């Protein structure tokens, strides 16, 4: 037990999750990496050679020295042919050694009927329309004659996952067989089903309850939670919800940063000024044990070592101990301080 | 932090987390309980004066001498006639000193459309057809001019439930302000949507992490997990899905009993024999502290008082210490027996 980083986000998402998961994963050499993801969600890791990771469907966290597992959660919505991608591009970290376990209920994404059922919340809620809830949905039928929805189903037809497609009894002694894991939350607190911004928000919650429940972690197995945060928290483009009561949105000029942009589409993000209710909130439920606050290369130092104060003064109002160990200035390992060395 | 007392199914439901529950809160006398059922749960407790509570929406745990708090949880879907119902049953102990609070994105389940939604699964998975996927469904697909389907939205133009509805700040904030909670899972372990026998499931995972954070707990809160058994597990009538490779099904007249009744369908429901596998399952991701083996009336001592060797000897081979602290020999508060008195 207690053997789990759960790293979740503690804003909107594109905190620098894949950052801060390939980083410690490096750091921590976890054997076990394990996540929960829905293709709403794209996580980019950047190591200090160069060498970019954007996955959608893998942990960030294979990059790990020690990497023996690569669990794909029984919440997790994706597209076989990304994962193919994905494998395929990091082959060589994903060597014999090396098992991928599919959750046999994990979910595959049916990119045309799923993306297409998401095209009226794409612009509506401001969805990143990927399939994610309507692929869920579809699980959620749990119509008897549909062979097409869960991992277990589509191994019996599709051979490409046939054998990472695990039973229930694999993925427990997988999570018992190791011995540190990695847990790569997605999204971001206030983008939880449950949180005030309904419907403006994801189809699920994105609290550490939601994620270890989503990966089928046992609680006694959590160690530690990695709460990430941006100094200006984002959402994406369009009506895609409000924004907290001590917060206002701010332009990519205002900040004298180049837009930012979700890869795919090209929608700009949309830009916040730190909200100290939102880390409140997401302190409160979320509880992390240490915090990656990134984004700290928009601001001057003044301006990123309040929001550690901030962070950590959220914590302690929520009873949460959350100590800002990570500071990010950039989208590489290298851009990964310890705060300690640079305050 | 550690307050929350949260009572879950080892088994596919129905094994007596009402009572225990119930028995539970007047016992430890909580000021807060807190759930996020749904109607495909039914949830039984009797006291010791044979007053009843059969609860489909109210947690159990109402009969708490020291009760402030009521709590449905944002993964609530309910029937606010029902609500309604419960509420006035149980007006004497919901006086003017206890807040009811109705998390504003708990689900308002449309009776006429959900229910109908779910005939076919009600048949085809042995579902129990209440309308709780298909009131989840309504509520994931986050169309911003569905007013009718989170609680905070139907508050607007239903008046009965407008004073229940809270924030999600009060929601925090009442978790925060509450001494001792009494979380109330519902339905089974084994039911887990993310169980191995999908699709013959429910909608979600039944799992102290899902109910957890189904009710929106901070994983810190969460004090100690009771999970329930039943010495024969049950399943509902129809086809309901298959069972572990240890355990047959059974009949009543084979264990000398008065046909079991669903709680939903007057269906008879399916009776297996004890399963220890469903049991080092149980206990590997629902980890209980604290165990109540219940329809203990159903055996001989001998047998009941093999199966919490078993149970505990189930848990301690999954890293769990699980203790059979509770016995159950009938379905009201006097029927529970402390382990220790009675073996
Ligand atoms: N400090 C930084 N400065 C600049 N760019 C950064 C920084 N940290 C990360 N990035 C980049 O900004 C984006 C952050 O999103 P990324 O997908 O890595 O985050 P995430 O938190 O994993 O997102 P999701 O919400 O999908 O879970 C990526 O394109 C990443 O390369
Ligand atoms: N030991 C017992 N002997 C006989 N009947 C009992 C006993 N314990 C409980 N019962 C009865 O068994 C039935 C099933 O219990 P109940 O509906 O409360 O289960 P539950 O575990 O709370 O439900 P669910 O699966 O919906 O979450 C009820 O009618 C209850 O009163
Ligand atoms: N930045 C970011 N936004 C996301 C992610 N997942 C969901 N969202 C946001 C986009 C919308 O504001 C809202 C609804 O999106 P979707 O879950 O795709 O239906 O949630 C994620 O991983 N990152
Ligand atoms: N005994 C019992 N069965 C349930 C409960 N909730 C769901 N189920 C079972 C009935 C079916 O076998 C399956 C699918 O049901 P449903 O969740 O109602 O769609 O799960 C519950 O609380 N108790
Ligand atoms: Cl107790
Ligand atoms: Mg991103
Ligand atoms: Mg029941």
């Amino acid at each position: 037990m207690k053997n789990v980083d759960l790293v979740i986000d503690l804003q909107f998402g594109s905190t620098g999750k894949g950052l801060i998961a390939g980083y410690l994963a490096e750091k921590n050499g976890y054997d076990t990496v394990i996540n929960a993801n829905m293709p709403n969600a794209g996580h980019t890791y950047i190591n200090a050679e160069g060498r970019k990771w954007m996955h959608k469907v893998l942990p960030n966290g294979i990059v790990s020295p020690n990497l023996k597992r690569v669990m794909l959660g029984a919440g997790s919505v994706f597209s076989i042919n990304r994962l193919m991608e994905e494998i395929e591009m990091s082959k060589d970290l994903l060597h014999d050694k090396v098992a991928i376990l599919i959750h046999p209920m994990a979910t595959v994404l049916d990119e045309e009927a799923h993306k297409k059922a998401e095209v009226g919340i794409a612009t509506s809620i401001g969805s990143t329309g990927q399939g994610s809830m309507a692929a869920m949905v579809e699980k959620l039928q749990r119509d008897p004659t549909n062979n097409t929805i869960v991992a277990r189903d589509v191994a019996q037809y599709d051979g490409r996952i046939a054998q990472y497609v695990c039973t229930v009894e694999e993925w427990d002694m997988a999570l018992m067989a190791s011995e540190r894991i990695l847990a790569e939350g997605a999204q971001g607190f206030s983008l939880s089903l449950n949180q005030e911004f309904y419907p403006y928000c994801t189809s699920r919650d994105c609290t550490p309850a939601r994620f270890l429940a989503d990966m089928g972690i046992p609680l006694p197995m959590l160690n530690k939670v990695i709460g990430t945060a941006r100094c200006h928290p984002i959402r994406v483009g369009g009506t895609s919800g409000g924004h907290y009561p001590d917060q206002e949105e701010l332009t990519w000029e205002q900040l004298g940063q180049v837009p930012e942009l979700t890869t795919v589409t090209k929608k700009v993000r949309r830009v916040f000024s730190f909200s100290f209710i939102q880390m409140q909130k997401a302190m409160w439920t979320c509880q992390p044990d240490e915090v990656f606050l990134n984004f700290c290369n928009y601001l001057s130092p003044m301006g990123w070592q309040d929001i550690v104060h901030q962070i950590e003064v959220a914590a302690q109002s929520r009873y949460c101990d959350a100590e800002v160990k990570y500071l990010g200035f950039g989208p590489t390992f290298n851009d990964v301080e310890l705060r300690e060395d640079v305050m």
